[PDB]
Formats: structure tokens, sequence, C-alpha cells
């Protein structure tokens, strides 16, 4: 089966088959950056002790990518004083077709995790800068994600800044192309954390 759960920054510091598989998964984890830290969390998507996919959460009133990293493409915008931004999205397509099978939406999966980890830590939406690739995969997943501002990372690449909507409407849209989609009994895209089976 395919577990999606959080982890915080601290849990990660803090702390058989068991401790070999957790350094696996570290070891097969994104490297830190400025953001990395007290407050910081994860949602790690794991099959048979190793990574599949993860993304990482980190509070807008604390240092993050649209206020540091991209602030001379994103300053006109003001964010709310309570938020989350996602950032770090990954999904490893090749150990992910190994353990879960060719086809299986794992990308959709993280996205339901993303919206039932939201719901379950107060946020009604999750901000995020992604480059114009993902924003395409994004608005074809049907996940009904809104561009708050279009930026020219560099002359030809261009990044935006969106909210992506972690209501009711989208739990059950996500995890209804999930069911549809992996034939999974329909209360496991209810939860958080998510068991499906695989």
């Amino acid at each position: 089966m395919l577990e999606l759960f959080d982890v915080s920054y601290e849990e990660l510091q803090t702390t058989f088959s068991d401790r070999l598989g957790w350094e696996v998964i570290c070891s097969q984890g994104m490297e830190s950056d400025e953001f990395d830290g007290p407050g910081t969390r994860y949602i790690l998507g794991i099959c048979e002790g190793q990574l599949v996919c993860s993304v990482r959460f980190t509070s807008l009133d604390r240092p993050n990518m649209i206020t540091h990293t991209f602030q001379h493409c994103f300053s006109d915008v003001t964010l709310p004083a309570y938020g989350t931004e996602s950032s770090r999205f990954f999904v490893d397509k090749a150990r992910a077709r190994a353990l879960l099978g060719e086809h299986y939406p794992i990308s959709q999966v993280l996205f339901l995790a993303m919206v039932n980890w939201a719901q379950n830590n107060a946020y009604g939406n999750i901000y995020t800068i992604v480059s114009r690739a993902m924003l395409k995969i994004l608005t074809r997943s049907g996940w009904q994600i809104k561009v708050i501002k279009e930026a020219f990372l560099t002359e030809k690449e261009r990044i935006y800044l969106l909210t992506l909507p972690a209501g009711q409407d989208d739990k059950q849209q996500l995890g209804g192309d999930v069911v549809s989609r992996t034939g999974c009994p329909p209360v496991a895209v209810t939860t958080w954390p998510l068991t499906l089976p695989v």
C-alpha cells in the first residue's frame, strides 16, 4: 500500500527494517535550503520503505519562496497574515512506476493529500509558485487552481503564484478522480493520513 502522511522538521531531526527504511527515505529526499527548519512540515508518500513523493509546507508568516527567493517577482501581491506555502513538490516517477505500477496517478494522489492535510490544519487554500510546466499539469488535473500572478523568472521562463483550493468540493473532486482511476475503496480518499491500496 501507499502511505501519505505528514512529518515535522523537528521529527525529522529529533528522530530493524524501521531505522533502515527511514534512512533510505531520508537519502531519497530533496536537499535542504534556507527554509527547512522548525515550523516546516512535509507530506511524505511512502511504499515499501521508499519515498515516492513529497511536498513541503511553510507558514506564510515565516521566510518562504514567495516573500524571499522570488520577492522581486511578487512583491506587489499582498498575502494573508495566516496561511501556508507549498514548495519542493516531488514525485519520483521512475520509482513510483516500479512500486505502484505504471499509470498509477501518484501526482493526483499527492494533490489529494495536500487538500486533506490542509483541512486537517485549518488552511482553506494553499499558496505556491510553480513553473509553466507544472501549471499545465495542475490545470489538466481538474483542481480549480487560481493564478494570482504570472511572472517572468527570465526572458523565456515564466513562473506563477497560485492559490490551490482545499475546500470540501476540492477534496471530493480530487478524491473522486483518484477513486475512479484506481478503484480504491471510496472511504480511502476521505482520511488524513491517507492509506491507499496499490
